């Protein structure tokens, strides 16, 4: 038996992690805007087996004027790899990042407490994620509930640039050419202000637009899933991906450099 019980799925690959779907087939529900208690309801992916344990669960966020098909493609690609996504739509379309981090948090608690697939989800390791306003969202809601064990926060978009009390494993995904919260201003000064003491990291998409993380984006996916992976599962088998050494490489059993050079 793996030492770690939280390991789902075959060890990865590059080639597993670049394709559209990960190991586990995926099925979906859904709860209505009525039935969603602080939020405006959402999509459930999640594996359909069970026969290996409970997995963790990740909460999704839109952007400002945005539903939830802006972010729909990222239910399946996570949850194939065993994860339970729920993908929200917000209260209403024009709701402030520091609303979008509430309403992640009460999609996670739907999803723990009351959703039909439950059983399914260990409580005690859960992730938010969210795109531009959602993404803000995203760093607000790690930084109010330290529990949590990832964030990603996509193209994000806040007004506050300080985000020196976050605690949760955070991976920043920048788009190069973005015009609506430009990396200069947004995703950069986020990441810088995060503690260096928190695992954290910055991935900027060459030549990438604002509205890169709406379709399916095969960097978004790996560096998602492998972040995930990683926080959620404590699944170090995902850490080749983040911080790649020549080590790796079956044929060498060591390496240790003075890089960069
Ligand atoms: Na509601
Ligand atoms: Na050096």
């Amino acid at each position: 038996m793996a030492a770690n019980p939280y390991e789902r799925g075959p060890d990865p690959t590059e080639a597993s992690l670049e394709a559209s779907s990960g190991p586990f087939s995926v099925s979906e529900t859904s709860v209505s805007r009525l039935s969603a208690s602080g939020f405006g309801g959402g999509t459930i992916y999640y594996p359909t087996t069970t026969s290996s344990g409970t997995y963790g669960a990740v909460a999704i966020s839109p952007g400002y004027t945005a539903t939830q098909s802006s972010i729909a493609w990222l239910g399946p690609r996570l949850a194939s790899h065993g994860f339970v996504v729920i993908t929200i739509d917000t209260n209403t379309t024009f709701d402030q990042p520091d609303s979008r981090a509430r309403q992640l948090m009460a999609a996670l608690n739907y999803l723990v407490n009351r959703s039909s697939v439950r059983s399914r989800i260990d409580s005690s390791r859960l992730a938010v994620m969210g795109h531009s306003m959602g993404g803000g969202g995203t760093l607000r809601a790690a930084e109010d509930n330290p529990s949590l064990k990832a964030a990603i926060p996509l193209t994000p978009w806040h007004t506050n640039k300080n985000w020196s009390s976050v605690r949760v494993p955070t991976l920043i995904i920048g788009a190069e050419n973005d015009t609506i919260a430009p990396v200069s201003s947004h995703a950069k000064p986020f990441y810088n202000s995060l503690p260096s003491s928190t695992p954290k990291a910055y991935l900027e998409l060459n030549g990438a637009s604002h509205f890169a993380p709406n379709s399916s984006n095969t960097t978004i996916g790996k560096y998602s899933v492998s972040w995930l992976k990683r926080f959620v599962d404590n699944d170090t088998r995902y850490s080749q991906f983040l911080c790649p050494a020549p080590h790796d490489d079956s044929a060498i059993s060591e390496y240790r450099s003075t890089c960069p050079y």
